[PDB]
């Protein structure tokens, strides 16, 4: 009555936010009785800490090697396209291809061994499509954000012809693409776009010997993901904290397990917390300021609170989230360097933002769950 | 949309059988939190949010106190194979006792709509009563609940009075073993597919190689190995070395050397989840660790349940394997080559394992079971 047993292969290419949006679907297939395996090129430990079995298909993956490949393929990319904001993922085809290249041989061998009935791959992992073609099975894409796929896979695959030849693979189209963002957040559709409730996953955690306690007054969260902090430095969040110090409201600062001392003396209305999953933190928060890290927009939506997207102004991948948040009105958009007290008072006080966030939360939770989506994919294939 | 509290008391095999259900609730969009003590880290390594409700928990201090305060128990029941969980009530209560204050506190902070607790976690029932919400029990093995919880609770009167709770009964009890393995039913017993969970794992840069011909697994759990020593394996390995078959030795990531040079037909493999090992395997010898009997059934292969002779909690699993004919039963010190030959070659064992696999697979999945709980209970 629940139908045949399947083997599902999940494929995640290196990149910010790529892996975690796959986790609910992976658990979804596993709890529905199917075999699940994840293929990654970096941080396989992260996938195994979600209770999953993982193969690292690129033992010799490295950023340094990626950049060398890009130089061999487009000697001008580094000091042209790579140095400016991005409008379309396809423009980055040469670099995304260099990222996917080290995964190809290991993934083809894995497909041959594992014989999956289905490949689920995150949007930047064109190797997942190649793997599906190798196996002769359907591929389902998972989007993490507002970026449209358009013709990116053709462009990416154009840099992998040697490997496609070697492995006797052609580039197929996915049978479905699972959005992270609800319809009203997107102006343009994916072909075969499916919508699914966003159920936050930021890793397991021992929270302590008790739940993190409810503050007197709900707090405004100030947060930045670890890799963003690594890229841009703690300085990126400093003017946000300074601006928060000038607002009559209470703030909670969540910079992971980073030593926050180089921020100097925190304003007395800003209190630091150690790491917990963001959804856990936002349970007790009135609004959130973030840097557009992986899953942040949708986790703030799950919380039903207004957000301020304030990436470092040097962040090149924020165009489409900026547009989604502004167009729907669930939040405000700035860069971290331009956040001031007036902007934060608008985040906290403008009821329109909260109304929209609430409406979009209702829209999002009326979408099929990951458990329902698994059943719908199983039906589709 | 619900807040679901999972409750796992310390003890062998208690936690992992909750994981498929925890993930099932979360992928259905519900909030999920796990209350545990001892290796809260393992729960977190399943991608779950965890509260350690007794961070000072020490099994040794717990048992020491039980023996001090319960001389008749310590000189009779504590030293012999268990026949029933209720006979160990004083001990089970002592394991639950240090979890109570923190779990009560957590129920008051989290306010669950539902409690799911493993069979030994009577504190889960008390927590459900505090919250004024339904409790669902999860069984890991063949043990029947019977009157265990009233017995356990009778040692927790001071805490129940302090916390103003009484002992409720579960609204449903979710079995690990399929109907044909069980001689006696639970009240409100629900059957569910066994979907193996042994922890996440980085397998390496490829799947394990498929051997030329399927192998016989020889396995033992990491706690079992630490409880009993690697001497609980040597006699099996010696017997294997005399059999015309290929064997695969899987002792976790444990030092193999205290065994010395293996026989030429026995190969050591580093740790993978057991279900992943058995994908290749024609039969399995194990020591009755958590999930083993059902993971062998999921693999559809005959098994030899050969625990260390000092293992006190194998009575009910031995009877289940024997009665149904899905495997052979022994003790690790009594396994010989003839017994291994029977495990491999006796067609009835293989037929029974296939049939019980088909029975088990026809049961609702964890996904479906979560849907029925929400539908029928909550």
């Amino acid at each position: 009555i629940e139908g045949r047993h399947m083997r599902v292969l999940f494929v995640s290419s290196p990149g910010i936010g790529h892996l975690f949006p796959l986790i609910q679907l992976a658990w979804g297939f596993r709890t529905a009785g199917h075999d699940v395996l994840i293929a990654v090129a970096e941080h396989a430990d992260r996938a195994a800490a979600a209770g999953l079995e993982v193969v690292d298909v690129a033992p010799d993956y490295s950023a340094v090697k990626v950049f060398e490949q890009v130089a061999k393929d487009n000697p001008r990319f580094a000091e042209t396209v790579a140095t400016r904001p991005a409008i379309d993922l396809e423009e980055w085809g040469v670099q995304i291809a260099a990222v996917n290249r080290p995964l190809v041989d290991g993934t083809m061998a894995l497909v041959d061994d594992y014989r999956p009935d289905l490949v689920v791959y995150e949007q930047g992992a064109t190797v997942g499509l190649l793997a599906a073609d190798r196996a002769g099975v359907p591929a389902v894409q998972r989007n993490q954000s507002a970026w449209r796929t358009r013709g990116m896979h053709r462009s990416i695959a154009s840099f992998l012809t040697d490997l496609m030849d070697k492995h006797q693979v052609s580039l197929p189209e996915p049978v479905a693409t699972i959005e992270s963002f609800p319809p009203s957040l997107l102006l343009e559709a994916e072909p075969e776009g499916w919508f699914m409730r966003w159920v936050p996953y930021g890793g397991g955690a021992v929270l302590g010997d008790r739940l993190p306690p409810v503050p007197a007054r709900p707090e405004v969260a100030i947060t930045m993901g670890t890799i963003e902090l690594q890229a841009f430095g703690i300085g990126a969040v400093e003017p946000i904290i300074a601006a928060a110090g000038e607002v009559d409201a209470d703030f909670v600062l969540a910079l992971g397990d980073l030593d926050i001392s180089p921020l100097g003396t925190l304003p007395r209305n800003v209190r630091a917390v150690g790491w917990t999953p963001l959804h856990t933190l936002l349970r007790t928060c009135t609004a959130v300021v973030h840097h557009g890290g992986g899953g942040t927009v949708m986790t703030a939506i799950d919380a039903g609170i207004p957000q301020l997207l304030a990436p470092d102004p040097r962040d090149q991948f924020q165009h489409t989230a900026r547009e989604a948040v502004s167009r729907r009105g669930i939040g405000l958009v700035s860069t971290s360097d331009k956040v001031d007290a007036d902007l934060l008072r608008r985040l906290i006080g403008d009821e329109s933002l909260r109304t929209a966030a609430r409406e979009v939360r209702e829209e999002m939770v009326a979408l099929p769950t990951p458990a329902e989506t698994v059943r719908r994919i199983v039906e589709r294939i």
